[PDB]
């Protein structure tokens, strides 16, 4: 009756919550088809996925699939303009990205509703006639240089492809994946290929039809999401390509029983465990890798992290199945390493061959794969809405692995308990199987081996047969038992009736000198959740470093001692965050809300009683310590965001103050400093989900009694509530603050031009300003200028104060950056004076869609309540007003604006601009086809963060709603 469909599938089973509507379906061509109907949906999505990735590169040409992938957006015969895709989305208030694994391309947009076939059309030509234009090869190739550089000095990347490296070099798992110019165009160039023609190869062989997925997400009808995909993709060509196939592991005999001694970037201590194992993914409905990951990788009393801590040897330990690809797969088991732990790695691996050991003399649980089944069953019955771009993305990928009518379920449901493959995969656990890699600055001057594409420096040795023994005749520990009953399990999921007096928004029920309590009982999301948000506030948490530090650790120590207890209320879905801020404290807690309450009180009680484990305090003062010199390696971008808190905010610790004054942190201070802490304190909560009023009252009531009776807390008077100002920067001002990165061998820069206090006008002016430049801005800097992979711009907001800023990553100097988003500036304001009124209004519309794009699940809207309430300025309602403001805007008030504010010459400049050069760079001078950048005057240069600040003045805060 359809030529072009193969077969509709039958229900796609969905939980009961869910009101989107779904149809399965496989094409004529076999491209497998999810689409899913959500009339009630702001932004439509679609993603296609092409079950080819790195692993089928060709071995002369390292990186040609993520190539690929980047040419992809750039142009096709029926949409030629390099950015036609990405313009046509920014215009209709949509984003798009991919990525690509080793046998996976995954390509996704989103787009404002009322645009789907639009977005879609263009997005389909990707698959049938990409031009792989010769001039953005060109171009492009530097932002995947760029891409690579960046992970260069990154120690998980390095991690990564080592372990490629150290396999059987003939195998396609020791093929580097991300490419660069290298790799790209340099060896092809000497070689006699031509790129452009082995990227329409590549493409032409292996973007197939029948490796294709793709899932679409509309307001459209079922049928007519149908007609859309059958209309635009039937044509994508069937070239019946097989699939990719890794039978052989990658680790074989000569690679297992292999020590690895590695040399970081950061100062960390790792140490990485790890068994080959079969491909255990057809496996799904029973997974026999998981069960033992759950075990293994458990946090509980009697777990092998339990013991592994109190021996003071680890702090954290991940274990379970890691991918590999069709045919092979890894379990690990990895752990941080204290000072001790460094020199006991032989015997945390026999514990682990100990605990392993329980598993064998108890043998498979079926309570325990009962009690998993359980918990995802009801995981899944309540899961969060999701946004539609990560949703169709996420589809489109497992679509490659389950029945049509499964996708939804299938990484969900578990049905069969399967003792056989249990204990078939336990047995690959042993220690003729092993890997070992541990990773430490010791090892520094000490190695005699030199990963290729990092540089990493690493040395390889046998592991001593006869250390293998004594791991063979690991007995058992008594410190290891299973798991007990999961008693925080839920129960209780009625979601109680919609109150009488029910609010839209938060509402202010408690207004005292201890607390202020926002609450609202959910009316739109009925699953059985709940956000509580608090906010602690004492100005003993931030007066000094030494302070700051002591906050750190005192709740570093309390998450610490609590662990065990809590890991059970994680896996039962119910967690929290507790952290140290700039104000005092921060707790929330989530999830279901039946067992919230219990979790809460223990938080509160504990804190409020807390008693420190000296070890404990040691360790991971120590690690605190590496933490905060670990920041000489983060990203010279990062640096640069960092330099700008530092510059614009009123108070704040550097993070060589905060260590210089931690060696002065001792467990007597600490223990007084706690008390100190908790004695007078001002609470600010968000109490929103499945709860009433008077549970919400009850909840707030119960936190402070809990700190009166054990902690004596007094309430703290209004004026102690300080809130922090931004720097109030000169009219036609220019300063420029300049600091080295010691690690990367790339500059960042942030420029910050700063505009006035946030309100209704200020912030939509800066907004659509933002928006219209927002692609542009990629574009030019990026796709047209290659400056780095990293091209942002955008607002800034700190401390009720707004402004625009730039953050590039790239190997050029600053000075040189500088100009040429000053260039852009100017291109900004012709293309503005430029453009019609539709493509204004279009601007304005696509922003609209953007701010009033509504939360899709509870912890959603609360964040945007919670923004709000730590804001303090309490505007619920704002995205309608606001929005009603922005559509008020003419093109005049926008150029005003621009040149009242922002141009060169504009009478009310405020500029800041942070360099941050490169490793190799000595020094650098701070002022200096392609656009006409202007002459710039003599900045600032900022010589002392103190001084600066001192000799300006500080903006008001902004007044509450
Ligand atoms: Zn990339």
């Amino acid at each position: 009756n359809n030529p072009a469909i193969k077969r509709i599938g039958n229900h796609i089973t969905k939980s009961p919550e869910d009101k989107r509507e779904y149809r399965g379906l496989e094409l004529a061509n076999g491209i497998k088809v999810l689409l899913i109907s959500d009339p009630t949906t702001d932004k439509s999505s679609a993603a296609l996925d092409v079950h080819i990735g790195s692993l089928s590169d060709p071995p002369n040409i390292a990186g040609l699939s993520h190539f690929c992938e980047h040419m992809l957006f750039l142009g096709t015969k029926k949409y030629p303009k390099e950015n036609e895709y990405s313009q046509f989305l920014s215009e209709h208030a949509g984003s798009s990205n991919a990525f690509t694994s080793g046998e996976h391309t995954n390509y996704y947009f989103d787009v404002s509703h009322e645009h789907l076939e639009g977005a879609l059309d263009r997005f389909a030509q990707f698959f049938l006639c990409p031009l792989f234009d010769e001039s953005c090869k060109d171009r492009e190739v530097n932002a995947v240089d760029s891409e690579h550089e960046k992970n260069v000095m990154n120690d998980a990347w390095r991690l990564f492809q080592l372990e490629k490296a150290t396999g059987n070099p003939k195998h396609p798992f020791s093929k580097f994946g991300t490419g660069n110019k290298y790799t790209l165009e340099t060896r092809p160039n000497q070689e006699g290929i031509d790129v452009r023609q082995e990227l329409l190869k590549f493409h032409s062989a292996y973007y197939s039809s029948n490796l294709m997925a793709v899932c679409v997400l509309g307001r459209e009808s079922l049928d007519d999401l149908t007609n859309l995909v059958v209309k635009l993709f039937s044509e994508v060509e069937n070239k019946n390509v097989p699939l990719p196939e890794f039978p052989e592991h990658p680790f074989q005999e000569e690679h297992l029983k292999q020590l690895y001694k590695i040399v970081p970037i950061k100062d960390i201590r790792n140490l990485y465990v790890t068994f080959p194992i079969p491909d255990l993914q057809k496996y799904y409905k029973s997974n026999p890798g998981h069960y033992l990951g759950h075990l293994i990788g458990h946090e509980g009393p009697g777990s092998l992290l339990s013991e592994l801590k109190s021996k003071g040897w680890v702090n954290t330990l991940v274990g379970g199945q890691k991918e590999g690809a069709r045919g092979f797969m890894f379990f690990i088991i990895n752990v941080d390493l204290t000072e001790e732990g460094l020199l006991h790695v032989e015997d945390i691996i026999l514990h682990m061959f100990q605990y392993i050991q329980k598993l064998r003399a108890e043998g498979p649980q079926e309570w325990v794969f009962q009690e998993c089944k359980d918990l995802n069953a009801v995981a899944f019955r309540f899961k969060d809405k999701e946004r539609p771009r990560g949703y169709t993305s996420k589809i489109a990928g497992i679509l490659h692995y389950y029945p049509l009518e499964e996708v939804l379920t299938a990484e969900y449901l578990l049905e069969e308990f399967r003792p056989d493959l249990i204990e078939m995969v336990l047995d690959k656990l042993r220690p003729e199987n092993v890997r070992v890699a541990i990773v430490s600055k010791s090892f520094e001057g000490k190695t005699d081996r030199t990963e290729e594409w990092y540089g990493t420096q690493y040395k390889q040795e046998a592991i001593p047969d006869e250390v293998i023994k004594k791991w063979q005749n690991a007995d058992l520990n008594g410190k290891f038992k299973l798991p007990t009953k999961n008693e925080f399990i839920p129960t209780n999921f009625e979601i109680l009736p919609l109150e009488k007096e029910a609010t839209p928004y938060p509402a202010l029920i408690k207004d005292t000198a201890m607390s202020k309590l926002w609450f609202k009982q959910d009316d739109k999301f009925f699953l059985p959740k709940a956000c509580l948000n608090f906010e602690f506030f004492s100005p003993f948490a931030y007066v000094d470093p030494l302070h700051c530090n002591m906050a750190y650790l005192y709740l570093e120590l309390l998450k610490d001692s609590l662990n065990e207890y809590a890991y059970a209320a994680e896996l039962a879905g119910l967690s929290y965050d507790l952290q140290n801020t700039i104000y005092g404290m921060y707790l929330s807690v989530k999830g279901y809300n039946d067992k919230q309450p219990i979790l809460l009180k223990k938080i509160i009680e504990k804190m409020a009683t807390f008693e420190i484990d000296e070890k404990r305090f040691e360790i991971i003062k120590e690690a605190y310590m590496r933490s905060l010199n670990n920041f000489r390696a983060e990203q010279p971008h990062q640096h640069a965001m960092y330099y700008l808190r530092l510059l614009m905010t009123e108070v704040a610790w550097t993070k060589d103050e905060l260590k210089e004054a931690l060696d002065d942190v001792t467990l007597p201070r600490l223990k007084a400093f706690i008390p100190q802490l908790l004695s007078r304190l001002h609470i600010e909560a968000l109490l929103h989900g499945n709860i009433t009023k008077q549970a919400a009252l009850g909840i707030m009531q119960m936190v402070e009694d809990t700190l009166i009776e054990h902690a004596h807390t007094k309430p703290l008077l209004p004026s102690q509530l300080v809130r922090y100002r931004e720097v109030q920067l000169p009219d036609r001002g220019w300063f420029v603050y300049q600091q080295r990165n010691e690690v990367h061998n790339n500059c960042g820069i942030e420029i910050y031009y700063q505009t006035d206090m946030q309100s209704t006008s200020e912030n939509m002016f800066l907004e659509l300003f933002c928006q219209i430049i927002s692609e542009p801005c990629f574009n030019t800097l990026r796709t047209k200028e290659q400056l780095g992979f990293i091209v942002f711009s955008g607002p800034r907001r700190a401390n009720g104060i707004q402004g625009l800023r730039f953050i590039i990553q790239s190997e050029k100097p600053p000075h040189y950056l500088e100009s040429r988003v000053e260039a852009f500036l100017i291109t900004m304001e012709k293309s503005i004076e430029d453009m019609t009124e539709e493509a204004f209004q279009k601007h304005i519309q696509a922003l609209a869609i953007r701010r009033l794009d509504k939360p899709k699940k509870l912890s959603a809207e609360c964040a945007k309540y919670w923004g709000e309430i730590i804001s303090q300025q309490y505007n619920f309602d704002r995205d309608n007003t606001e929005v009603a403001y922005l559509k008020t805007l003419t093109k005049e008030d926008i150029i005003k604006f621009y040149k009242e504010m922002l141009a060169v010459d504009a009478p009310r400049r405020h500029k800041v601009s942070v360099h941050v050069l490169a490793r190799e760079m000595d020094s650098c001078p701070v002022v200096g086809n392609l656009s006409q950048a202007p002459a710039l005057p003599q900045p600032e240069v900022i010589q002392n963060m103190t001084e600066f600040k001192r000799g300006l003045p500080l903006f008001p805060l902004v007044k509450p709603h």
